[PDB]
């Protein structure tokens, strides 16, 4: 459900052979020296490999230190740069990542503004505010990306970008 | 595999008429009494002798405990200098001839796909990646041929290769 899978995290391209005590190791050595902890003590409680797949999952003591360890992905151990991702059934709460786009021509309908945005990729979220009783565009929407990563991409890659006689506005929404 | 030749060492120089058992208790002894042993008991599993050519292989029960015997180069048994070395398939980066194989057509199962690779000799490991919802497969795959010197040759031979609907990509997974 909405608060399930808080602290663990999925850790893809593990080196080969590598052992759990190996691995929960270096994370809580990385997580200390890196200054990523919020106690005393080891933060990662337990590491569950599958060496058939090749990739792991951590858990951790506490969700605040599980979300700091997102800042790993890439951390390169026994020379393999280690991918580290958020579990699949995990997600952030409705509107977490909300964007507000503006500045969109008028005459343009709901299909022809989202093809601009699922460009960057899917949508969990969409909607083209429009005047009620003529139904006609005000120019303004809001969506949400089904994958979070995806968000500063949007702005970063639409933002400021030149579209007829406007310029577009994408921000986050709150 | 990547890991049965780092659990095992080859001896040269053996004397004539020596036993397995006498080669064993001797490495045991050896390996006791360099403190060399990370757990009770006894790092040799096993030794097989070819009295003709004079040598023999020593099978380990750890890895670390076979590359701790690789200091035992000289040791001298019966009063003969005995010769220790690495086995030729050793492989010090574990996992470096690992393969991936993209752009499979997604309903081809396990042994269809083994099939393909096969052809150029025999695995020691193989997974179809699937997804554990549906059990269908994702479209990839990765494996390890029972002799490395045959992985460039399969990528050679596999990789750019026209599959009905697909291209093939296979490359080593790093």
């Amino acid at each position: 459900g909405p608060l399930g899978s808080a602290r663990r995290l999925y850790v893809g391209n593990i080196p080969f052979g590598i052992t759990e005590e190996a691995m929960m190791d270096f994370f809580n050595a990385q997580m200390r020296l890196g200054g990523l902890t919020q106690a005393p003590g080891n933060p990662v409680l337990a590491v569950q490999i599958n060496q058939d797949k090749n990739f792991a999952f951590l858990e951790f003591r506490s969700v605040d230190e599980t979300t700091q360890a997102m800042a790993f992905d890439g951390i390169i151990f026994q020379g393999q740069s280690l991918k580290i991702r958020r579990p699949h059934d995990y997600q952030p709460l409705p509107g977490a990542h909300k964007l507000f786009i503006g500045g969109l021509p008028n005459y343009l309908n709901d299909d022809q503004v989202k093809e601009l945005l699922t460009s960057f990729g899917p949508l969990k979220a969409f909607n083209l505010v429009k005047d009620s009783a003529t139904g006609l565009s005000k120019g303004y929407a809001f969506c949400e990306y089904v994958d979070i990563n995806v968000t500063d991409q949007a702005i970063a890659g639409l933002n400021g970008m030149q579209l007829g006689d406007k310029k577009l506005l994408v921000q986050r929404a709150s």
